[PDB]
């Protein structure tokens, strides 16, 4: 699986890939950062209740029409056009079409570009539109191309998959254990806040993480003892692999310097 | 506790003890993992309020009868049969009867197998059934035979008994101290949320762990000062032996690799 | 290490000071631990509303009389008698009269022994009885003579006085800063939960410690930004000197080994 | 330690700059510390509802008039006069006038002195006075001249600007991600507590920091899963650069000793 070998990539790839190459490259990087931030702000702003009241045709969050009256649609279209231009230039300057599914920073652009085109295509089994609108948030991840800190975070997450899986596994074990314990310790009352073990999962996760919401809490003596143990075990279980993940992050962090 | 090695049970012990020995061993390990997960899911699902609201057939969550119409009973019986087969094969290949109370990974199977048979026997004071049903959750601990991370967690807990006991001791000391302080600082009011020191134990544990529920909180100036000190001392007391436990976990974790 | 030096109290000092010296010494240590625990449980139990509701017989929690009908008074008197006997023996074996400000493990006994006698004398202005009954809780600290862990905790606290003071100083700085910020950011509304900066002190301490109660929370945009900064700065400020205190504890902990 | 250049600056500068130089210098340092604390207490006390309710007379908290009847105005005027005297003496005795815009310990005095004079000038929109009163709290930062711990904290903050920025960046990324996820997972109900993504920003910050308020919480299954992930990712994101900041603090802390 060799590279395309077009011999056409070099100039545009250097212009749009290395911000330090030239002054125009730095200008392009700054413009890209501002466009990403503008798209993020617009995405967060379309959800405000000021605009939701006057809105198949509603799950999209924007009105696609020839007139293009919605300012949010205008901003989203401009940002999507810029992202499309960037991706097309880089891909026509990207030799390794085979390694396209290996680089995360290009499938990130794919993810940031796909939702608009799916919504346009489907305008011309129902939760699909909501799922796409949710996936559209991953345009936040496109800032990783411009920030080395997010790249180090990505490398840390890649290197700490085993420790992250262990953290999730220990959380699952403790959540099941303490949810069962608190459900059975607070089962013989009508005022209990734990109708079921899956309903106690939420309380268990909230207590182990030591977040603490108060939406559901133990009321019995045994339930309170179980909650005490839940808090202690949550502290311990979280503290076990977090130092390993932190050491990975520090190694990848001071490696660049 | 190794296998007898009589040259007759050797094949069965190799199949049911070393998943990496052969392809069928890996299949058996995967089937065991799926059966354990199925049992956990079924156990968590019988408690859903779909069935409890329409209330020995009630405290157990499953109806033992000739017809055997309950699907949850069918799933539990299948999982218990598989666990019974596994334990019987391994014990028939396990010589060391003297170390019956020493091995944890086989008394775990005993614990996962016992509640079903006690409930069957006792179907033919009253909190015994609830205690048995609560103990039945420990089939979650049976996943430790297949995951090395849970084995490392068990080794860490065994190696950090003194530090864990010190953590619990410091928690008890601080809880008594701050429960007394907040009870006495918030005693001369009709709206106090601390009827007694044992009732302030819950608030103390919640504050020292920094979970934070809001179900009971100080309302006086002295009570708020006491709660401030409670939060600070809880952070400090938890942070004292957790690094020792974490160092133990990291040692046992990087020991395997 | 040296003897009491009285030339007479050597045998009693060996019996009552070194639990490992002989079997009777271990018996005395176990009896002392049980008596301390019994006193702690009785102190925590006199405050239960089962007994307090029948309403100095209420400010003190025990009725001092010739009949001595109250079981709590009987238990407290027995524990105080045992503590008095221990203190009399050890003080008859304690040389340093002028060292009133230095030794802690004997002024702990002084604190555990005063409240009963001072309340008996003062029975014969009003907050004195409540303050004494609060001080009576420090009998929990008398367990430090029997536990090496609490002794190591005391040595850590003595060695980390500067770092603990820095922690309290940073907490005070951040609490003042964020209390002022959240009071001024949430001042122009009728439903604000921060009537004053000292009233915002409680919210600041709760947020910096990341305990989280919800009794008072920001409701404005600026108040929510201030609370965000408060949580971040609380995490950072707590995390600054806690590692130093933890290193002190670990040094004093592994020193015994 | 540069030359005075005036033939007059040296003596006053040594008196008002080095507390350990002489007894009067230590007296001046103690008086300055007491004056700073008195000003802080007065500032925190003017906001109490006892005084604010019975009232340009409300935005400032003090009435500037010839009579000067307000005790809070008297205390603030005395503290401002002392700060003015200190700053004028030090500036008259300060050789390096060039580094005034770079030195932080003198612009801190400028910030502590400016609000009083601006309010006096403006007495002789409306949010300007409130902003000035809020800025007036930075007199808390003037204690850094007298405490070496706050100086070490300042050096740590200056040395850990990149890591602090990374912490804020990761917090922003996670907050946007989880706010969008929880808004979309809890959108199709009448009782949703997340009207918009910016309204979910508060919940995200509260959950990632593990503070936990309960003012808004997920109610759906998907919302609860999103909140679980939010708590886990908040723990991880906070734990990534905090050890680097703590190492910076420890380096600057043991450097002095």
């Amino acid at each position: 699986r060799p590279l395309p070998e077009n011999e056409f990539q070099r100039q545009v790839w250097l212009l749009f890939e290395y911000p330090e190459s030239s002054g125009p490259a730095r200008i392009i990087a700054i413009v890209s950062v501002m466009v990403i931030l503008i798209s993020i702000v617009s995405f967060c702003l379309e959800t405000l209740p000021i605009f939701r009241d006057e809105n198949s045709q509603s799950t999209i969050g924007y009105q696609q029409s020839t007139s293009f009256t919605d300012p949010f649609f205008i901003v989203e279209t401009l940002c999507i056009i810029w992202f499309s231009f960037e991706f097309l230039v880089r891909f026509f300057a990207c030799p390794s079409k085979a390694g396209f599914f290996t680089n995360i920073m290009n499938i990130i652009d794919i993810v940031a570009i796909i939702p608009y085109f799916i919504t346009l295509g489907t305008e011309l089994s129902l939760a699909i539109l909501r799922v796409i609108r949710l996936v559209r948030v991953f345009r936040i991840f496109k800032l990783s191309r411009h920030s080395k800190g997010l790249q180090i975070l990505g490398q840390t997450l890649k290197a700490s998959m085993r420790e992250l899986g262990l953290l999730i596994f220990f959380l699952f074990i403790g959540v099941i254990l303490f949810s069962s314990a608190v459900y059975f310790a607070e089962a013989d009352e009508r005022d209990s806040q734990f109708p079921s073990i899956p309903d106690a999962f939420w309380w268990a996760v909230v207590s182990m993480t030591t977040v603490g919401y108060g939406d559901m809490v133990p009321t019995t003596i045994g339930g309170k003892i179980v909650g005490s143990l839940c808090a202690i075990a949550g502290v311990l279980t979280i503290a076990l692999p977090v130092p390993v993940i932190v050491s990975n992050f520090n190694y990848f962090y001071h490696r660049e310097t």
